[PDB]
């Protein structure tokens, strides 16, 4: 059987740090308190889940010098490499991001591209507001919420 | 190899709407703000399939107010979106949805819910329920909210 | 096709109450007010929903005598019955905790020991925190959400 996993992730927007989300860069917004990307985060917990392997603390840690500066670009090929070499198939991955800005919308392709080159297997994203409730909608946070499907060899 | 897919969807608590929500009629309730019928449960699930199947978002589909969409019921929106995953080559294999809220309670109709939303969707879709125990972004009767998955394949 | 299924749960945290998560006890935290196992809660969502049939609701009722004060591994063990007897086999579960405390990583491994022998199949455990927003980030409740795959026969 395949083999399904789910994560999610919430960051505090920090006022003035550059926006990095899908492993995007977003003009007229600002990023979360690696580089904050939260959907980066909830896509390598969802790969990591469907796979037995943990969670992002159980392979990144905290502080790690061999961890210094590395996007979630860079964590999300090294989680690719680590559900390869235990043996799986990645079949797809989906996130959707919950929050108010930036809007995701006119560059959800682009993200789509990007994300499915870096996992090896086709990325669907999507975006909701919670139409001014709770944390995302105050626009004190940004959360996402990830699917995985691999398969054993 | 089978593709899963995810949507949640949040809306306040409107007084005065009649509560369209699971594609049912609740009497005793509100009602969901938004340009839709605001049915939480069909907006998740719309979400899931689209998901699934690489499609998009609700944006991407039905677009931001448009007329064509206006009080468009979730049974309009789930019909649209299940030709759409069957036109782009998939097989609708299950779906689920969970509302997340305190009224109106989904226990007493949930098979009916089922029933209805199986038929929509053309596979089996379970409907859960939960509240908050007081607590968070719809702990008050403030807002409903629903989260939902769906399991398609090629051809 | 295999069949997927969610579950989410939400419960707040008490002073003094001890801490069954993920059917372990973390003599240790708080403390959740059945013994409180968020997590526990939705893997067995995520199992009845995955072979459609229903919630926790539907199956143990509401102040029903014979489950009055059933634990999380009470909750589990009936559902996989449930699950089997519907003709199901199941897959994989995945289960994130999504709370301040305690910290999960520690017991991690043992927490998947013990309810992958509860459900009789791979059960993916993680955490997460809200990096101090909404009412898990406050400390006011803890909550978890689950996946999981089946498939006929
Ligand atoms: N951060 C966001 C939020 C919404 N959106 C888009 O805007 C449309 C309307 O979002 P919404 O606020 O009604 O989300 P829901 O609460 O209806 O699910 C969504 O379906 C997405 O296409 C986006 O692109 N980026
Ligand atoms: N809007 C709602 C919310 C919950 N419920 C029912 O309440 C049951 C348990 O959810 P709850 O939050 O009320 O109770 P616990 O999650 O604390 O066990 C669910 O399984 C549903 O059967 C409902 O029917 N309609
Ligand atoms: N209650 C908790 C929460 C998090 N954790 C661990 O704390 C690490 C950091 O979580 P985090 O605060 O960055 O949560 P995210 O919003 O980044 O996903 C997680 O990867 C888990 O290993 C835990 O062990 N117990
Ligand atoms: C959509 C997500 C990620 C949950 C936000 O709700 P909150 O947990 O912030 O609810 P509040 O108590 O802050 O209103
Ligand atoms: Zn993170
Ligand atoms: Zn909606
Ligand atoms: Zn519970």
């Amino acid at each position: 059987l395949p083999r399904v996993g789910l994560g999610t992730d919430v960051h505090p927007i920090e006022a003035g740090r550059p926006c990095r989300l899908l492993c995007l860069e977003f003009d007229d917004a600002d990023g979360c308190a690696s580089d904050g990307d939260v959907a980066a985060h909830a896509l390598c917990d969802a790969l990591l889940s469907a796979a037995g392997l943990g969670d992002l603390g159980t392979i990144f840690g905290t502080d790690r010098p061999q961890w210094r500066g590395a996007s979630g670009a860079d964590m999300i090929r090294h989680v690719r490499g680590l559900v390869e070499n235990a043996g799986f198939v990645i079949g797809n991955a989906t996130v959707q991001v919950i929050g108010n800005r930036p809007k995701v919308g006119p560059r959800r392709e682009e993200a789509q591209q990007v994300l499915s080159e870096l996992v090896g297997a086709p990325v669907s994203v999507s975006a909701t507001t919670t139409d001014g409730l709770g944390l995302t909608g105050r626009g004190e946070g940004l959360a996402a919420i990830a699917t995985a499907l691999v398969a054993a060899e």
